[PDB]
């Protein structure tokens, strides 16, 4: 109703705008700079800390040859030093570190206890690790726990190691976590409690493990314990065609635990378990492929059994492993179908499923003139890259019952991880001349 | 008046209004997230520190077996390896690791100096501590203090180790804390200056220790010492019904260290020191059972002594514990009532206040025809649960005075935990064979 | 518009003005502290881990006398003590700590497999580092990698070590990065794959390494490959006018790495690599001084030869070193013609560019009538300074072939490191008195 | 309007000014603050500084025991080093013995006449308190036969002359890495202190001789810091021969008790400030003479010159000189190398009649002594500073002839607040066992 008053509702209007702009400009710069330190802070500072489970993400890598991670020469070493006598050995890694470990028997090797060291169990065995390639030495070695009947496996957080001791009818395990104990197991059927006596494997914290407990000539009752953080999450009877279980060597891939067992009852072909580290679920079944990898065994045939064993030989066999990876499928064995000497490395294709497969290539470790024993599974699954890189160790023993020559029984490790290249082999025996030993 | 002039006070004070207006919801912002910022900051670098005094807040969980914990086979190994000789030995966790404690004799085994390593005090004694289940080496065994008696413990923070070293009529302690000396204390009886021989025990920096200077069957002058960063807070004498007390074996619940001891005066029923360690008092008596836990000792009568003694055999020991906790109440015992051999726990509700109370339960460690010796409580203040998972070790000892054929006296370790389960029992000897040695 | 509209529209305008600078000013600020906190806190983050690969960055300190580093006395140990049977040895250092490096022959001196360790080359002989200047104990010695053949070096990041292990007709080359395998490669001339045998030498992750596989006593084929990570990024085959290359020693000025080898065909006179690790290539010749350096070799000349082998001496020599580095050059060589007999360090004023250059000063560090052997070269390549001190190290072989009395070879380790003032000069024999070893 | 349009762009102006003003000022002052705080709280993630000397000595009423290895007693079956010239040096974090090895075992054939001093095969180790000096737990500082080994807080400083009679060096070692190297300056023994040195704000002087064993010699005082030669000194005060100092810091002063050699058996006494970086030296007034051999205790002794008795003779040893609470060590003996003791004497440094006031038998006079030196743990919690000191015991050569050998083993005590009994600490090795 006039200008001189208008204008001043314009002059106002016109300058609030602007001020409502640029504080939106500074309200809203404001905020998107403190929320940028925000995280920063928080991250840099999440980063200060650590560590995380790891996950069976990755798979093998392709397997075109061996070569040589490791190798103890324990027996060679403590001809003259004192180095433990040990027997039933495996590999397993941590986030920053790969140790050896075997079954301590209580004394050097030397030592004049070690007189009767064959003997599997007394109250003198213990679950060792010591560092990759030196031997299981009085003063390198770190006792893990008690007993004679071990697994141990790394969570990526921290290991539990499981050593299982007591008299052949009373016997208990206890579970190690964080290396305090946790869980102790009793005997369910008191005939020999035993376990794997190689490494485990993780998913996301959970650990399983395969338990037998009953005849080593007979059905047994075996159970699928889940592990995390040491406590039982949940165990299950075992189920599927596998007829009997010992031993199993075990590794992961792809979120699955395939474990490869020995038959000690009519099996010559070995035993298999798929395990799902998630459902906590299992099945098993026999490697198809007539390639017969126990210990003692018949000759190959042409075509072999998936859910029954390998019939020819019973009550007995050697702890042995494979990676079943399709047709980049190696398994292992000794040489001989008689005893415990010699050792290769078979690519045959689709072994799990292919009961007439057999092999397109291979590598030997050790010559069916040295002596060997036990072998199983393990990888370096903190290892970099985007495939995990295979590896087996293989136990050289010397003494009772086949170089009875001396009244010990102890042994040394050699262990090689998977190549893509296509490498010339080597044989890599135990190395020391048992008659020095007298 | 105009409306040009007061025109113009208007559109500034309309714009004011608003610039305030807009001013303040900016100041107020930046203070916001300044604040904000601030807050996050010290959140976070407090993560980043500190470390605080351990407290028993945690009563004991039910024991319904014993599980295997440790064990070292030290005189096995040490039969052809640089092991130390040793004697009163013990366990002492740190939050990080658990580890064996022992006096040492500043030789070998198999050291000619190992000859008349009977003998319980000289120069060249102390107390070491190794990774457990190791044996005691030359190579790998911390020295904690130089002397010929010895408690540890750790107060959460740091550990405590006390020892003493002195001719009988002029022994002194020296408290060592951070790895460094603190506080010493001179005899104050001019005959032998003792302590627990097994680990101390902490609440809240607080650290008692029971201490004793006389006669080993007399009246004596036995302390109670208030320990806390190696400093002096307390000592009083010991009060209560308790005749004589040597070697303590201590350990925590909520907020309460009990500890049974040993009786040379008369005692077959052990005395118990229960100290609480805020208030900083104690109060001695017996345990009630006729249970005889010590030896050597009399039969086991029908009913026993509460608050006296009843001779039986009189004027010689052992060390010893138990753990009393009503119904959940275990108490350990050589086998023998002649000599150091053999041990057993027992099940024995209610037995410190019970005078007829009985075994409800046993647990052979050692049987009887093996060697045993001294024995101790421990505890692990640093798992996780709800509860403490009671422990001790057994002394197992070798040599003289019971087999003389040698010249030396060591020993080796054994200990269990608790476990919640009722695990089935074996027989845990040295090992040893004597006539290796000869 | 109008008069009145006129007026206003200056009192917008005027004010947007001033608003706007204001604005600017306020949100440049906001800006930039906020730009100064996160550049700050990253930094100030950082500071709390970091490591970047190494950069030769610096020359070599003016070398006018040496100066003593490491010795272990490792044979004089061994007489009474586990010590390992060990030969080519190196010193190589991590960025934080400088390890003594080997090949173990998987015995003790005192062992009874010591018998026979003249042979170079078994599956029982393993990579190993252990303390400066301490002896290569079972127990004190990490095995690096398996292999009878190596090399070994650190980006200052982590470190590369390298095991070349098989039949001499099938022998295979393992690549460590970080303590794990990251490739292997296989033998090419199918004649003993053979390596450097003293660390090698990185530059912003490029790792070069010269290997040979063929004739010893011949024409042979040599490449260079180039390792970062671990993984190879290329291999330029040998070039330029050097004819046979074995057992080089390399260092590393201004971007440079200058490796000196040994020609074991008709070189009496050693090859020269100099290598470009940025453009990844490289360049060779011998160096030009008549003062020969091998051994076994000639007398010295008047004038020496640049570009062939210096002829007189045939299918022989010795690994060992120079520092080419103007008039700042020193070489190492054996004082004895014949025999790997005693060494000393001459000045030689641009030994490798003119063939008529004699000494202009000298020292001893081995007297003639005392055994020497392998030499090479190392810097502590993580010292605050301005330049690098030039290391080298001298292995002094002990038994066969020269001393039969022993039916074994092993070694000990001496290393000086160069020094800017003139010192004294001591001898540095083994120390060992073979006779004790019969 | 023409005017009165100014006066209304003028006022907002002033209040919009008013109000960028107090925001920038705001905006800043925040800012600062938590570059501030950040940076503060940021240090307090890293970590150690220089030592200094801040504080006096602990009241000596007697010695405890602290650390022994046992070394020849274990060592009778066990790959364990030959040594001698032992100390003890601590780190913030653990104290260390230190000696010279001998480069073999004790039942090593290689012991066969170990009694000689210097040899290519010697080097400086260390090893964790009451250990002994073995293969497998002997880490190695530097390489020859003879040494001296100290941390400034931030960091160790071993030292070590190499090298034959006439032509030695010392090459000095700074973070486990050579930065420096010295060489003879008399080109006759050059060596130093065998006992740990002592810093201050990362000043750490060593004290050194090259020269005659048996006259006037080449004594210097080398001030050291990140391994580097600030400065150095000859020998000043009424010193008249320096061999082997024993030192120990109190209060910014480094104080010595080093052996007179050549004419003297009271020891002479280099005292220090490491910051003046400057000295002087005397003797210890007291008669209760110190050195070993040694003639009789007199009445008097000398304080600015040797006490006649024993020419071209001596042993290590040391001395807390501290006023009224001043103790002296010895050997029991005048004769030789054996018991060994301490002794109160109220201002032995200035009063040249002192006598004790109270003593403490180490070892008794039938059993071996030798070198001995003042060390003390300058991290420890506290208000003072606990004097500690080791003993060598010498087993073998020359006084045990019937081995080939010459090994020792280690006592070592640190003064108490109480007056505590006392025991004695014999090496305990059984000469005849090696037999
Ligand atoms: C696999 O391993 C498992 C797991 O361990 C094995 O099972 C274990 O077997 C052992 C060995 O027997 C058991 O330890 C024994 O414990 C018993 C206590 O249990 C009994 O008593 C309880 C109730 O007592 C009351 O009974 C009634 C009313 O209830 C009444 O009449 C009376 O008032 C009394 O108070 C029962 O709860 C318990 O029954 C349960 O447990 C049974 C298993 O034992 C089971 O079978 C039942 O079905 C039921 O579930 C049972 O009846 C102790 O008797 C015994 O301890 C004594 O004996 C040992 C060995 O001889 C000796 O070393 C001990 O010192 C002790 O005896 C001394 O003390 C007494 C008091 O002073 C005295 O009376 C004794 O004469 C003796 O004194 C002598 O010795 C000492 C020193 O040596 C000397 O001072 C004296 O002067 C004199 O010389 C055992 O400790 C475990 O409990 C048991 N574990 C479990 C969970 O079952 C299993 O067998 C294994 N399988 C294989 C294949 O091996
Ligand atoms: C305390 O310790 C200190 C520090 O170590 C000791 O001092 C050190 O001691 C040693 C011994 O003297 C010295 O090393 C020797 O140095 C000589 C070279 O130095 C001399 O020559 C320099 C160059 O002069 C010549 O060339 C130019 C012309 O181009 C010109 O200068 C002149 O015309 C002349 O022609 C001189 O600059 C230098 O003089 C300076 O130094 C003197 C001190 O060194 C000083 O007195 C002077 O005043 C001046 O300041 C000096 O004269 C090295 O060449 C010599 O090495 C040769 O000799 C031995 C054999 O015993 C052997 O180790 C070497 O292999 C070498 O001999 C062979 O090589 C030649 C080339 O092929 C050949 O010609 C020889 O005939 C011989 O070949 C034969 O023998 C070898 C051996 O195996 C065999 O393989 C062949 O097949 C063949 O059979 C020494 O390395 C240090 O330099 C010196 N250090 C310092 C800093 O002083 C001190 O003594 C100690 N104190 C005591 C008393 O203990
Ligand atoms: C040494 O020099 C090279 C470049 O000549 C550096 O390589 C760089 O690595 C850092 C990693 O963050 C980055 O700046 C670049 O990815 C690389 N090259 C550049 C500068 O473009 C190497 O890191 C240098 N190292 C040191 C410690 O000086
Ligand atoms: C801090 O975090 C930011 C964003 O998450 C990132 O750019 C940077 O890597 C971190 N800075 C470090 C690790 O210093
Ligand atoms: C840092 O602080 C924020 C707020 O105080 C908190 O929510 C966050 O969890 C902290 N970061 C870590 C990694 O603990
Ligand atoms: C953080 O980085 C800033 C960047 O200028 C610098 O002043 C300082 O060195 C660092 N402060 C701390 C305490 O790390
Ligand atoms: C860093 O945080 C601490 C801990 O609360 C605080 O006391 C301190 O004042 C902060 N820094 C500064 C110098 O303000």
């Amino acid at each position: 109703g006039s200008i001189i008053n208008e204008t001043a509702d314009d002059i106002v209007y016109r300058l609030t705008v602007i001020i409502d702009d640029r504080y939106e400009s500074l309200k809203n710069l404001i905020t998107l700079r403190a929320d940028r330190l925000e995280m920063i802070i928080n991250d840099n500072v999440s980063t200060i800390l650590a560590r995380d489970f790891n996950n069976l993400t990755k798979g093998l890598c392709t397997i075109n040859s061996w070569h040589i991670y490791g190798k103890d020469n324990a027996v060679r070493i403590g001809e003259d030093s004192d180095v433990l006598v040990t027997r039933e050995p495996y590999v397993s890694c941590d986030p920053d570190e790969c140790r050896f470990y075997a079954l301590s028997q209580g004394t050097t090797i030397r030592g004049k206890h070690s007189n009767g060291t064959i003997h599997d169990r007394s109250q003198y065995r213990a679950l060792i690790s010591w560092p990759l390639s030196s031997p299981p030495t009085v003063y390198n070695s770190r006792v893990e726990c008690i007993g004679w009947s071990s697994t141990s496996c790394h969570d990526g957080k921290t290991r539990m190691s499981i050593c299982i001791s007591g008299p052949n009818n009373n016997a208990s395990a206890v579970i190690w976590y964080n290396r305090r104990p946790v869980t102790e197991i009793n005997t369910w059927a008191r005939n020999i409690l035993r376990t794997q006596e190689s490494e485990c494997v993780c998913h996301n914290g959970v650990c399983p493990v395969v338990f037998t407990d009953g005849s080593a000539t007979g059905p047994a009752e075996t159970r699928i314990y889940y592990f995390k953080e040491g406590k039982i999450l949940k165990w299950e009877p075992l189920a599927g065609t596998a007829k009997h279980i010992e031993e199993c060597s075990c590794y992961g891939e792809r979120a699955e635990i395939t474990c490869t067992c020995r038959d000690n009852w009519q099996g010559s072909n070995r035993p298999v378990i798929r395990i799902d580290p998630v459902a906590m679920t299992h099945t098993s079944q026999y490697i198809c492929s007539p390639v017969l990898t126990d210990n003692p065994r018949p000759n190959d045939p042409t075509v072999g059994k998936c859910n029954d064993p390998y019939p020819g030989n019973n009550n007995n066999g050697v702890k042995g492993f494979s990676y079943l990876d399709g047709v980049n499928t190696w398994l292992g064995r000794t040489i001989s179908i008689a005893s415990r000497s010699g050792y290769e490395m078979l690519k045959v294709p689709n072994a799990l499923t292919d009961d007439k497969s057999k092999p397109t290539q291979g590598q030997t470790i050790v010559l069916n003139t040295d002596w060997s024993g036990y072998s199983g599974s393990f990888m370096d699954y903190w290892a970099e890259g985007e495939c995990y890189r295979a590896c087996f160790y293989v136990e050289l023993i010397r003494g009772r019952p086949k170089e009875d020559k001396v009244w010990w029984t102890s042994n040394s490790i050699v262990s090689m991880c998977s190549s893509t290249e296509f490498l010339g082999q080597w044989d890599w025996p135990d190395g020391a001349k048992i008659e020095y030993f007298l």
